[PDB]
């Protein structure tokens, strides 16, 4: 009909090869943090068939069993048997990680105070939020992360036993334009492929995905008799996680964010501290986003941020409103001006982000969940 | 000034440890396309001090030396000596490859039409086109990958026999606001970080990168009193490459395509065939947005389609003008299903998706460069 649309999203699971990556790297994140709060940690993680890599710069006073840490991720993701493709106890962990560049390490923190350290790198980063959910978040995107959450419930609590950690889900809804801000109408397709034993068959699998998984997490009134159901789509799926796949850190940034809405810099989240802005920043801006969407200036907005290594304020600022609120881009930047330093060595402060809560973050979006600090928001002054 | 914001993009040089890696994967996939015009290749590259690791899967009827292959690409990059930090000589080429997965080939392409192939894998991919260039690119991220490609042609022609090739770039444009489209004003900052030998100094360096440099590339009309240069901001940049920071295929997924403008699915480009909707959708999807905005439907353009593992037809496909059409989305929609076939085994023929020419796309952006297929307009009927 006029006036609407259709926007897709997708998300995977836990033992996705890429997801696996984003989780090692930010367990090797947090066991740094958990002995030393200003641990430097560029760590990435590379995955294949038998073989967790690390590799990257790490500079900590901390002491760190890069063995355990690693295998208790895999154990956590449930590849624990050859069967499955993949097995913490008996796979191969191999360490490249050297300290932090001295270059770097001049350049960004030595011998600074800790609110004027310099961003860790250049690069730019978008913060958004909708009022379409009460999280702030697109459908597409809550929809697909709760697919894949669906199957590691049913998975982990013996339900499909079948089942085993690598899925990938999408979801495509038409909205409905509503002056500038957007309007879930239906579910229009479903993708989910998982990975599975060689005992169950297609149909089994096709009927439980629709009953126990759809069903279970999509409301009806979404759902039609026009909606499209692609499950299991490529008939089978036995080899999976590493072994079917090569993972690397950072290779589901839009997993990560919003699905495809708002916009993205490219950088990647885990393994990094709050230095490196690829990550503060963005979480930063999220929190800028849902504060202004919460505050009840706008139903919808995007905020860019940019950065240069070495320099502590960000470069640029912009936030876009797509026509949902009656103040100006100016007015909005002014209000954001008053109420958020964007400075990494004061995001670090507002949002806590030495703690170590990263590895919760990897799997399932980075935003929209748990009321982590750049989920809840600002009150704003103006 | 009201109407106007401020948008960065950033770019990347051939020595980013990233960009080596993209580099790498598709010169390995070029090797293979020009004995086995038809072969599966998932060759991710990581990249850390003295070390190239090739993981991922290859069917393939080519034998590749992939020794040679790997070192032939870094010496092009210019990595040729342990002052460097990197060396094509003497480093060190792991190869962690095996065959697609059966699972994986049975369900995509195996008896298969071609035209009937399904598609590689399940995502979301976006096309977009602006006229504010010739090309249809964004003029933020035409200046940053420009500024790269002139410290390499500095480097490569001895003028500036101090500079590596690791290097990073990022331009922020002030643009006035045009009915959807948009329209540069004036460069607002500008970012260089170079990698370089221990003898120059960083006033040399400067001095350098704004005179021979920014002055070569930027046209004098976009610089003022006002715009802000960053160069050689961390101060000291001899450590680079892998070695200073580790190195994955598709982590520049941003750099590789809009800058930021438009949108992304978030899927990487190098290392892959065409069967991979993660490049050849998106590499179509970027012919039709430049093909609506050529065809004068549009001035300004985005495009998203979408498809499910083993299924030719995309899922999804939807069409947002920003403003800059007469024609609805719906009747720019009809348009495209009249004019284009965006199954993977029909692109392929349209875009020459067989050819070896990837590690050509692998570093500068994939879009808005040296004519290749899916730059060349199609004329469209109706
Ligand atoms: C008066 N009014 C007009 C409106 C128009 C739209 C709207 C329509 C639309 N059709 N196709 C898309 C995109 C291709 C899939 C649309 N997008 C859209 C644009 C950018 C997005 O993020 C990121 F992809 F860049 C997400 C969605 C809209 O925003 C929405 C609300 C509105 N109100
Ligand atoms: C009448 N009219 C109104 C217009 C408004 C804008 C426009 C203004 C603007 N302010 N801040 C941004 C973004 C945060 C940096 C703006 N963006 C924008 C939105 C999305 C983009 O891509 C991707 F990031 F999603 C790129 C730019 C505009 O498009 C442009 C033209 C117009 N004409
Ligand atoms: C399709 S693979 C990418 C292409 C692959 N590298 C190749 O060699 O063709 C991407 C993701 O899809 C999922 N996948 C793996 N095997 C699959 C199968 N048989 N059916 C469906 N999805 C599969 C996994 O989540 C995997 O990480
Ligand atoms: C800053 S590094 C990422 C952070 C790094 N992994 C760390 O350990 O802090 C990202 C990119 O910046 C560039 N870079 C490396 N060393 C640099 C330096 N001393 N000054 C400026 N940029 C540098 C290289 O292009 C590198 O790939």
């Amino acid at each position: 009909e006029e006036g609407t649309f259709l926007f897709t999203s997708e998300s995977v699971g836990e033992g996705h090869p890429d997801k696996i990556c984003d989780q090692i790297s930010d367990a090797v994140l947090d066991a740094h943090l958990q002995q030393d709060p200003d641990a430097k940690v560029a760590c990435e993680t590379v995955a294949k068939t038998g073989m967790i890599l690390l590799a990257g710069e790490i500079t900590s006073r901390a002491a760190v069993d890069y063995q355990k840490v690693v295998r208790e991720a895999v154990k956590h993701i449930g590849y624990d048997d050859s069967s499955k493709g993949f097995d913490y106890k008996t796979c191969n962990v191999l360490v490249a990680l050297e300290q932090q560049s001295p270059d770097i390490a001049q350049g960004v923190h030595l011998d600074r105070n800790e609110e004027d350290i310099g961003a860790g790198d250049q690069g730019l980063m978008f913060g958004y939020a909708t009022d379409e959910t009460e999280e702030c978040m697109p459908l597409t995107i809550v929809l697909a992360h709760k697919l894949n959450a669906k199957l590691a419930e049913l998975r982990r609590n013996g339900t499909l036993p079948w089942l085993r950690p690598d899925s990938k889900t999408q979801v495509t809804v038409q909205y409905m334009q509503d002056r500038g801000a957007v309007l879930p109408i239906r579910v229009h397709t479903i993708v989910i492929s998982v990975q599975h034993d060689e005992e169950v068959c297609l149909d089994e699998m096709r009927d439980a995905l629709k009953e126990k998984v759809i069903k279970a997490v999509v409301p009806a009134k979404y759902l039609d008799e026009d909606t499209i159901y692609h499950l299991q789509p490529s008939g089978r799926f036995v080899i999976g996680g590493p072994q079917g796949d090569a993972g690397l850190t950072g290779r589901k940034i839009i997993v990560d964010t919003y699905g495809g809405w708002g916009a993205h810099g490219g950088g990647a989240f885990s393994g990094k501290d709050y230095t490196k802005v690829d990550r503060s920043a963005a979480y930063a801006a999220r929190w800028v986003a849902k504060s202004l969407v919460k505050g009840g200036l706008c139903r919808r907005v995007l905020v860019q941020v940019s950065y240069a290594i070495g320099v502590s304020h960000p470069l640029s600022i912009s936030i876009f409103h797509y026509g949902t609120s009656q103040k100006s881009e100016r007015e909005l930047l002014e209000i954001v001006k008053k109420n958020f330093d964007l400075r990494p060595g004061v995001i670090v402060r507002d949002l806590d982000l030495k703690k170590p809560i990263y590895q919760r973050t990897a799997a399932y979006g980075h935003f929209g969940r748990d009321s982590f600090p750049w989920e809840v928001p600002k009150k704003l002054k103006y």
